[PDB]
C-alpha cells in the first residue's frame, strides 16, 4: 500500500516544516523511541540537540525537494531529499538528507539519526563557527569628502573606586560636569546603574574635540565608531547606524550579532551594499575534534563605498542658512539632475544616536513640534505660488495664455461668481494693468487663477500630465509619488483655480519640484534628480515648449532685476539669476490662525550650472527663503557652471 | 560602394515613416520622376493615390522588417521588405513589398509604382472596401435583466411644411409643446436650424411612454438605440455611448465610422468586449472591376454581453433612498464580494446624453454644485466616525484594549494636553463612565482618541497595514488606492488621534470600506469585492482576530437594539442587525461653516447574507444616511441569506 507512503512523505513534510520554524520539540515529538535501529536519542535529547547546533549557526528558513519514500519491509520506509537552510554565513545548498521510518499500527516515525542535523554526521561529533565581522562602507560626497565614515573616538568615562569618598567625590563630579558640560546628575545617575562596579569604567560622552584637564576618575578611551562628519546637517539624508539585536538577527542570519545596522537615511537604504558579507568556516568535527567536513567557508568582504553627487561644503552652507527654522532646500546641477544638497531642517544629531542617547534627549526630538526627524525634502508639500511658471508654461504651450493681453485687475481679491461664496483669490500688490510678465514679476494669484480658469481643466491637465505627478522616481530616498489633486477630477472651479497657483491638493516634494523646474534649464526637457554619482543621466523630452521657455525665463529675470519684482534682494549680488518666489497659506486644528510657507526658486540663466529650491515651513512673521539664499546662491554660481 | 547602399534603406525608411505618419505628400517628394523605367506617376498624383485608398481602408501604423537592398547595376538598386498595417478591418500582416531606387549624384530616390500601396497591385487598379457593423453587446445584472441594451425607441419630430403659415403654425407648435413637455422656443429653434427643410422630418425628443393625441405636424418614428433601463439610478456606473467621431476612427481604426462608443462608466470600460469586430471585405480588383485579390475578409461578430453582480432591484431602491441628495451606497454579499449595488446621487439621464442633449442641459449638470458625474461609490472620503469599529479591531488584536477597561471622560471635548492648542477632540453625548462597548454604542470619539493615542502609531499602522491601503483592487471601475495618511508617518499625535475615529487623513471609497468592514462578516478574512459574476471569489486571511470580530459584532448589535444605540431607529424593523452609524466633519473654503457627512454601516450577523455602506455627503440639517436606510435593509434581508 501507498497508503502508508502517503503518510511516509507526510511526517517527513511536518519534519520539516517542525524544524522550518524553528519548533525543535514539535519536530523531536516525531521521532520513533530510542534504540539501535530506531532512534538514536530521546525527545528531550533531539530537542537539545538542534536547538544547540541550529542556534549556533543562525539556521534559518529550512526548505526540501526531491523528496521521496520507498519501502524496504514491512515495518520500515526509507525517504531521502535534497535541502537548503540560510545560516549566519549564507545559504547551505543541495544537501543529501536521509534516513528512515517506523511504521507501528497507524502511526509513522522517524529513526532519528544524527545526520538529519547534517547529513555527514554521526555518533557525537560536533559543530564548530568561526567568524570575522566585515567593516563597514562609506558614504561619501561627490569629490570623496566623507559623508559617513568609520573614525576612532575618543571617549570619556569615570572609575567610581578612583573618584572618592565625600570630599573629593563630590568635588570631583563637579570638575568633570563643568569641564564637559555635563549634569552631575547624569554622572551620579550613571555610576549607580545596577551594572556599575565600583572598579568599572563607566562611560559618559564622546568627546568631539581637544581633550582638555582630567580630574580625577575622569580617563579617555579610544574606541572605533561610525562618525558623520557634517553631523546635523545632513543626518536626514545619511541617517544613522544602531546596535543590531537578537530581532534583527531573528530576520536575516547574515547580520553580524556583534554589529552596526541602518536605521535610518541611506545607512538603511543601503546597509547591504555598505555591510559587506561575514567571514568565516561551519564545520562538522569529531568527538575529539578533528575537522571532519567543512560545510561552509569564506573570507571576509568588507563594505564597498557609496560615492553621492552631494557636495559636502553646499549641504551644510544650505543646512545653516535655514537657522535651525522648519524648512528644506534642494540644489541641483538641473542639466544631469546631480542632487548637490537635500537640506532638511530642524535636524537631530547622528552622532549622539549611533552613540548611545539619553532616553529623554531622544523623547525630545519625537515630541519638538517642528518635527526634526522628518525629511522634508522628501515629504510631500503644496508647490505653493512658484508653480504659476509651469501654469504659464503650459497656457504658453496650448494658446490660452497671450503673453501681452493685459487683464485689468481691481484691489487684492476676486472670485468668479457668487457661487464661490465668501471664497476669494488673493494677491498682494494691487496692479490695475497685469499681463504675464507683470504677474511674475508681482507673483499675481488673480491673474494665473483666471488664466487656469480661461484655459480649463482639461487642458491644463493634459500640460500637467506631461510632467512627472504619478511617477516613481528612481532614488534609494522613500517618498511618494507627486499628485495633482485627490482624484482624476477636480469637480471643482475653484479647486481647478487654486491649483493653477501651487496650492489645492497638489502634493510635490522638494525633490520632485527641482525636477519639474528643469525644464527651464533645459528648453522644456525635463531631467530626472540623480544622488548616486556613477548614475546615468535619465530625461523626458518636450515636456514644455522651447518658446514658452524663451519667454518665461526673461520674465524670471525680471523678478530679481525689477525693483518691484519679489526677489529684488538678490539683484545686489551681482550674478546671473532667473528667480520666483512664492507662498502657500495651509490650515492648522491646533493654531487659531492659518500658517504660511515661503518658497524660492532660482538658478542660472546664462550657464544653466545650477537650480536650487528652498522653502521656510510656516514661517515666523518677516522672514522668507529668499532673505536666506544669498550665500548659497553666491557659492554655487561660483563652483557650478 | 555601400556608402550607397546606406542611403538607399535610408530613402527607404523615410519613405515607410512618411505613409506610417500620414504623411503622403512628404513620401511622394521621395520618389523617382514619371517615366517607364522610373516612377509610374508624378508626385501629385500619389500623393491622391494614397490619400485615397489609404483614408478609404483607414489605414493606419504602418511598420515594417527585413529590409534588404541590394545593387543590381551603377544606376539602380532594388529592394525588398515585410510589412503590416492597421486597417478599418484589422492588420494586415507578412505584406511582401519590393521595387527599386534610383541613385543620382548626391540623391537616391523611389521609382514607385502602385504595387507600394498593396503589393499584388498593378497598372489602374482598384480597391474596394464592404462593411457590416456589430450589434453592440449588453450589459445584465446577477438575474439577466437589462442595464444596457438596445431598445427601438419612438422619436417625436415636426415636418415645418405640415405645421402651418401663422394661425395654426403658432397653435400647434402649442399643442405639441405641451402635449410633451416642450419650451415652444425650443421648437421654434428645432425647425429653422441651417439644416431645416422646409418638407424634412425634424427630429426633437424620445417619448418613453404610451404615444398621446398627434397635433398637426407632429409624427412619430421607430429607430433603434441604446436604452439604459434604470435610467439616472445606475448612470454613473453604467455610463452611457456617444456618436464616433473622425477623431476616435484616428486613434482607432477598428471601430465603426458609424457607430457607437462608450464615453463613460462600464460602457467604456468593456467598449471592445461590447462592440465586437466590424465584418467586411477588403479587395484588390482591376481595371474593369473583376476581384483579383481579397486583402482581408471576415464575418462580423458581434458584441458580447456582461454579467454583473448588480440586483437591478437593490440599484434602484438604493438609489431613490438617497433622496436626489449628495451620497452614495454599497451593498453587498460579504461572503463572496458580489456588488448587488453602487448607487451615487444625485445623477444624470443616461437616455438623455445617448440621444442627444440641450447644451444648456449639459452644462446644468457640470454646474450643479452636488456634481452629479461624480460616481461618489469611486471617490476617496475619510470614512467617518464608523472606522472607530476597525481601530477598535486593532486594539484587540495588539492588547491595547481591555474591553471591560472603563475610562472616565467628562464633557464633550478632550485634547491631550496643552500642546494641541484649541484642538479638542469631540463627542455627542456626555457620559461619565466609558468602555469599548459603551463607546460603540453612544459613538464616541473622545475613547477611540484616547486608544488610538495609548496603542501609539507604530501599532495602529501594524494593523492597519494588514488591510487594503495601497492596494488596486481588480474592478473595472477607475478609482485610486485607499490611504492612511499623505505620508507613511503622521508626525502628529492629533493626526494619529483623528485617525483613530476615521477623520484626519484617510481617503477609501465606499468600495473599499465594503471590502475591509467585510472582515467582521467572515471572522476576521477579509473578502475582495467583485462586479463581474463569473469571476472567482478571492479573500486576504486574518487581517483581524476572530476573538476581536466575536467582541465586537455582540457590541453592534447594540448600537440598534440598546435604546441609545445611534442605530436604534432601525431595530423597529424587527430583522437580525449589526450596526454603526458615523459622521465625518469636512472644511470647505466657499462655506462660512463647515459640512458634515453621515454613514451608516450595518449587515446581518445571523447569516452575514449582505452588507450595506451608505453616506450622505454634505447634509442637510436633520439628515441622515441611517434614517433613509430601511427600505434597502428590508429587501436584503429578505432577499440576501
Amino acid at each position: 500500500e501507498t497508503q502508508a507512503v502517503e503518510a511516509g512523505e507526510k511526517t517527513v513534510e511536518q519534519f520539516v516544516q517542525a524544524l522550518n520554524k524553528g519548533d525543535y520539540n514539535k519536530a523531536a515529538e516525531m521521532t520513533s523511541k530510542k534504540a539501535a535501529n530506531k532512534s538514536a536519542l530521546s525527545e528531550k535529547e533531539i530537542l537539545d540537540k538542534y536547538q544547540n547546533i541550529y542556534g549556533a549557526a543562525d539556521v534559518k528558513g529550512l526548505q526540501i525537494s526531491n523528496l521521496k519514500v520507498d519501502k524496504k519491509d514491512d515495518s520500515t520506509y526509507s525517504f531521502s531529499y535534497k535541502a537548503k537552510m540560510n545560516t549566519s554565513l549564507g545559504e547551505l545548498k543541495d544537501l543529501s538528507y536521509k534516513g528512515t521510518l517506523d511504521r507501528n499500527d497507524g502511526q509513522t516515525t522517524i529513526n532519528w539519526q544524527p545526520n538529519l542535523v547534517f547529513p555527514e554526521m554521526e555518533g557525537n561529533d560536533k559543530v564548530s563557527l568561526t567568524t570575522q565581522e566585515a567593516a563597514r562602507g562609506n558614504i561619501i560626497d561627490r569629490n570623496g569628502e566623507p559623508l559617513a565614515t568609520t573614525g576612532k573616538l575618543k571617549q570619556l568615562g569615570v572609575v567610581p573606586s578612583k573618584l572618592g569618598d565625600g570630599g573629593e567625590k563630590t568635588a570631583n563630579i563637579k570638575a568633570i560636569a563643568s569641564s564637559f558640560d555635563l549634569t552631575e546628575d547624569a554622572i551620579n545617575q550613571a555610576i549607580s546603574q545596577s551594572w556599575v562596579q565600583p572598579d568599572y569604567f563607566v562611560p559618559l560622552k564622546i568627546i568631539d574635540g581637544a581633550t582638555p584637564e582630567l580630574p580625577a576618575g575622569a580617563t579617555i578611551q579610544e574606541v572605533d565608531g561610525r562618525y558623520y562628519p557634517l553631523g546635523e546637517a545632513a543626518a536626514q539624508l545619511i541617517g544613522y547606524v544602531g546596535d543590531i539585536t537578537a530581532e534583527d538577527i531573528d530576520k536575516n542570519p547574515e547580520l553580524s550579532s556583534n554589529g552596526k545596522i541602518g536605521r535610518s537615511g541611506l545607512e538603511m537604504a543601503f546597509d547591504k551594499d555598505l555591510r559587506g558579507t561575514t567571514g568565516g568556516k561551519l564545520s562538522i568535527t569529531d568527538a575529539d575534534g578533528v575537522e571532519k567536513k567543512v560545510l561552509i567557508e569564506h573570507e571576509v568582504q568588507n563594505g564597498k563605498d557609496i560615492k553621492l553627487t552631494i557636495d559636502a561644503k553646499a549641504q551644510k552652507t544650505a543646512f545653516d542658512s535655514l537657522g535651525g527654522k522648519a524648512g528644506s532646500t534642494v540644489a541641483t546641477t538641473p542639466k544631469t539632475g546631480d542632487l548637490l544638497a537635500l537640506a532638511s531642517s530642524p535636524s537631530y544629531d547622528p552622532n549622539k544616536m549611533t552613540n548611545g542617547i539619553s532616553q529623554e534627549d531622544y523623547k525630545a526630538y519625537e515630541e519638538n513640534p517642528e518635527q526634526p526627524f522628518i525629511s522634508r525634502f522628501a515629504t510631500g508639500y503644496a508647490p505653493g505660488s512658484t508653480f504659476k511658471m509651469i501654469t504659464a508654461a503650459i497656457g504658453l504651450d496650448n494658446g490660452t495664455i497671450d503673453p501681452n493681453e493685459v487683464l485689468t485687475i481691481n484691489g487684492l481679491k476676486w472670485q468668479k461668481d457668487s457661487s464661490w461664496g465668501s471664497y476669494q483669490v488673493t494677491r498682494v500688490s494691487d496692479v490695475s494693468q497685469v499681463d504675464l510678465k507683470t504677474a511674475l514679476i508681482y507673483s499675481d494669484n488673480i491673474y494665473m487663477a483666471q488664466e487656469t480658469l480661461k484655459m480649463g481643466e482639461k487642458k491644463f491637465r493634459t500640460g500637467l500630465d506631461k510632467f512627472i505627478f504619478g511617477e516613481d522616481l528612481d532614488l534609494p530616498i522613500s517618498m511618494n509619488p507627486a499628485q495633482i489633486s485627490n482624484e482624476d477630477s477636480f469637480n471643482s472651479d475653484i479647486l481647478l483655480a487654486d491649483t493653477g497657483y501651487g496650492q489645492g491638493e497638489l502634493l510635490i516634494n522638494p525633490i520632485q519640484q527641482a525636477a519639474m523646474y528643469s525644464v527651464f534649464a533645459n528648453n522644456g526637457t525635463l531631467v530626472y534628480p540623480k544622488l548616486i554619482a556613477d548614475k546615468e543621466t535619465k530625461d523626458k523630452k518636450n515636456v514644455i515648449g522651447e518658446t514658452a521657455v524663451q519667454t518665461i525665463v526673461p520674465d524670471l529675470r525680471e523678478v530679481v532685476q525689477d525693483v518691484n519684482g519679489t526677489a529684488h534682494s538678490l539683484s545686489a549680488l551681482g550674478i546671473p539669476l532667473a528667480a520666483k518666489t512664492g507662498t502657500a497659506e495651509i490650515k492648522e486644528k491646533q493654531d487659531e490662525k492659518g500658517k504660511e510657507n515661503s518658497f524660492l526658486f532660482a538658478f542660472n540663466p546664462d550657464n544653466q550650472g545650477y537650480m536650487m529650491v528652498s522653502m521656510l515651513e510656516n514661517k515666523e512673521d518677516d522672514d522668507s527663503a529668499t532673505k536666506r539664499a544669498s550665500e548659497l546662491l553666491q557659492y554655487l554660481n561660483q563652483n557650478y557652471q
